[PDB]
RNA sequence: GAGAAUGUCGGGGAGCCGAGGUUGUGAAUUGCUUUCAAAAAUUUUGAAAAGCAAUUCACAAUAAGGAUUAUUCCGUUGUGAAAACAUUCAAGGCGGGGCAACUCGCCUU
């Protein structure tokens, strides 16, 4: 509500309607909720869906549970604990995931571990590439 | 070297608006010059028009031009022969926001 409707009259109308639907008295609700500095215009590197897929793995403790890991990452977790051979899992993974013997070991993984398990790439590894003729070059300029 | 996170300093692009200036029209006042045009002693005064103006106000335009009736625009950018582009660009659904137009998120190809 705060982030989306950035217009004054619309803002107090949304605030009053929110205070009506939610059983909270619209007496100090709108007075406290009128003076908000507007959110600083900045956006993160990733999107909502990607971070949604990422967070459950690096959760640990009571805030973590196995059911919140999606189908693909659960399958990859089973593959890692099993130790079987997958084309989408590299040898460096097993090198790093030697401690990931049990499903309980998937608690509090760092950014790189969770990112790889979710999407299978050890960060941005680039593509190197190699042009073969003037055709590639002129295409590159055409697409600039 | 790469990724992410937090601060600092810059640059670029797009957008919503404001005040002048200028050119022209009309008007109020006051001038310079010329001609008509009378009076008076080549010269001085008086009526009219034109040319150029000055101070103030209202208005028209503000790249020549071309659309359109959406409370929308394109016209000083780049590429290059196609006088053709780029700078808006799919479909749904599940939602938040308002008097609603409209605006803002989530999910699947």
């Amino acid at each position: 509500i705060i982030y989306s409707v950035n217009d004054k009259v619309e803002y107090e109308k949304a605030l009053k309607s929110f205070a009506r639907k939610h059983h909270l008295d619209e007496s100090s609700f709108f007075e406290a909720f009128r003076k908000f500095p507007p959110f600083k215009s900045e956006y993160g590197s990733f999107s909502e869906k990607a971070i949604k897929k990422l967070l459950p793995l690096m959760r640990l403790g009571k805030y973590w549970n196995y059911a919140e890991i999606d189908k693909y990452s659960r399958e990859r977790i089973q593959k890692i604990i099993t130790g079987e051979y997958d084309e989408n899992i590299k040898d460096k993974v097993r090198e790093k995931s030697v401690h990931l013997t049990i499903e309980n070991d998937f608690q509090g993984l760092q950014l790189w571990l969770a990112q790889y398990i979710v999407y299978g790439r050890h960060s941005e590894a680039s593509m190197i590439g190699k042009w073969n003729s003037a055709n590639d070059l002129e295409v590159f300029l055409k697409d600039f």
